[PDB]
């Protein structure tokens, strides 16, 4: 069909309703509990005509970077979106302001294609919607929705369930449930949903909970599947445990310890986070006041139990590709079991009602590639080449 | 009180029968879940009155070398094991560690026993049993054999009568069942100074934690844990190395098959790879661990394989003889010329040809990597004194002279 190129990259527009998802923070497990649990039928065969593939998603592990990276088919040194902010003044990219490069989404849409986004929280659909012609909505705010504003009305009667809460399970069913309705009646060209990992945060793979909801997914996968769709499946990061034996968080408060080594207002611990985690991960950044000599720094830093690596910010851009101008001096990852805090002051982990889970880091990093279908032309996979491979890649 | 001192540590003997448990395979995640899950209420209270902390045990995070250092407080750099066998490139010959030949330090057992003390360490593995067994006079005997015991070599008589149970078959649960059960008779009858128990991972091998087959056996060593806390006994629990997923999203394996990889680019015979995860001729699937070692030919420049193997996918890490000695403590005569490391979800093989993965009934849960090294470290009691990096194989200490 038509070719357009985005980010320097090729696509071949559908010929068949194709719908990407992105199930957030989908750690792998979640998905081998729940079919061994006999919970998830429709995965559990999709073998048979289908191909289950592992990929990397981008690094630091979050969602608005890796679901920008998704949409752009591109990362974040491209559409310049690694975090929820930075410094320099403390900064918000909160807006498609801060977007350096157009989705493939918006694209598609220029070319005439009928193109659709619903996600469950509605800030990410903000960033995604940028210049887009089409369907853009959220299940957060989906009692809100206009012709003019979002492409659609009544979704809520359509859908035959009211608005959720934000911090409900409901809010991801919404998001299928909608995504359905617009299948069999719009019929778009191509659809992107995108979920909270609010039950990941929650639940561990193979629990009740986790099963119920993957339970829940697996019936719509179904149904898309039955429609004729094509359907691929990603997820933003994965997941992971950040506590002891018994539950009690694994935290490094970097800016209490930093102060307490340079002296206090020598440094700055950022957090490109922001209830599912209480702002913490596996991932930091770190502005010194030309007060501290970056070698010490490093040294001091590495040498902490729960650090995984210190990096600089060329080793840090370079690796992960990112931008070098909306990252600190130094870029900390956590490990496995370890989640960074700033300072004790400025967190409420009273807020903590049950063990932490979190992401960041580089242990959150593996995610699965999922299609409906069988594919061509395969040579390090990216989750955000999920576009290229369900646009270009089938067989 | 009585001072000993074992592998250059000093040590207080117990005043109160002190119960260590090594509960293989033991990854923190299965201890959260029980809990949240309404299977663990013992430890669920502990917190109140005891203490839970997180250690490194020694990587390989295997079973043995582990085990073993736990009970010699020190590093298989002391101890010699390091693994189920190694290759001695004087003889040419696969080296099996199955013998307390292998041992190169005494253990804190038998320390104990010379001063004085009753020591009972019951393992559900015979094999374990034996290298543990080195130089004591005590109690001591597996789940997996308490058939053949006897006065004279055991220290016991008639268990099985005593448990109430059978003999259990060694891939179930029950076998480690046995273990604790069997300790509980000791406790209570012959109510030692000194007891070490320890398990199998074949539960954790098997279920992934939060399931309900791994609530199940969580739920039933919590029963014993409060048993022996009522008794009266300090009661300490550690681990010999977590478990981890070896396997994608719909449950098929990560495998590397090291033998292959490297035939391929160096051609046969050039390199030899060893997977101490087990004794060498075991094929099957319970021979896939997240460490492997590889003795070199001369002709093999070093440096190059190094960059090959460090190179692939799936290796976390690939570090010279040396680099891995000093790192992880272990003896540099018995490991190879180079030492592998796996990813979180990835395992190594040798050659495909040798495997047989036939017996995978379930997907593939596995250990030895550095991913597997964070533990446990439980107590019914406070501790004091505490002052960088705690060990699995610091637990001895802290029971005897950390109490509060
Ligand atoms: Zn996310
Ligand atoms: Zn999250
Ligand atoms: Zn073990
Ligand atoms: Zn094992």
């Amino acid at each position: 069909t038509n070719l357009i190129s985005v980010n320097s990259r090729s696509y071949r527009l559908s010929s068949a309703p194709t719908i990407v998802i992105c199930v957030d923070g989908c750690e792998q497990e979640y998905i081998n509990q729940a079919i061994q649990a006999g919970q998830a039928p429709f995965l559990a065969e999709l073998t048979g005509f289908g191909t289950v593939l592992t990929g990397d998603c981008v690094v630091p592990s979050f969602t608005n970077p890796n679901n920008l990276s998704i949409v752009t088919g591109a990362p974040p040194s491209v559409h310049g979106i690694c975090g929820n902010f930075f410094f320099d003044e403390e900064v918000l990219m909160n807006d498609a302001k801060y977007l350096r490069a157009p989705t493939i989404l918006a694209e598609m849409a220029k070319a005439g294609q009928l193109v659709a986004v619903v996600t469950a929280k509605d800030k990410l659909r903000n960033l995604l919607g940028h210049q887009l012609k089409g369907i853009c909505f959220s299940a957060e705010k989906a009692d809100q929705v206009n012709l003019e504003e979002h492409g659609v009305e009544n979704i809520l009667a359509r859908v035959g369930m009211p608005v959720p809460s934000v911090y409900s399970a409901d809010l991801s069913e919404f998001v299928f449930a909608a995504g359905l309705s617009l299948l069999t009646n719009e019929r778009p060209d191509f659809m992107y949903l995108s979920t909270t990992d609010y039950v990941q945060h929650k639940h561990a793979p193979g629990t009740p909970e986790a099963n119920a909801f993957y339970a829940m997914m697996d019936s719509y996968f179904k149904r898309y599947h039955e429609q004729g769709a094509i359907v691929a499946i990603t997820a933003d990061h994965g997941m992971n445990a950040k506590t002891d034996a018994i539950g009690r968080p694994n935290i490094l408060f970097l800016q209490d310890l930093l102060d307490a080594q340079y002296g206090a207002q020598r440094t700055r611990v950022l957090l490109p986070i922001t209830v599912h985690h209480g702002a913490l991960g596996s991932y930091a950044t770190v502005y010194l006041r030309d007060a501290v000599p970056q070698r010490d720094a490093i040294d001091f830093l590495a040498g902490i139990a729960g650090v995984e690596a210190v990096l600089t910010r060329s080793q840090a851009c370079q690796r992960f590709e990112l931008p070098e101008d909306r990252i600190g001096d130094l870029v900390v990852l956590g490990e496995r079991l370890t989640v960074l805090g700033s300072a004790a002051d400025k967190h409420d982990l009273s807020g903590l009602t049950v063990p932490l889970r979190s992401h960041g880091g580089v242990s959150e990093q593996k995610v699965p590639l999922i299609f409906n279908r069988k594919l061509v032309g395969l040579d390090r996979l990216r989750n955000f080449d999920i576009i290229d491979l369900a646009l270009n890649h089938l067989a």
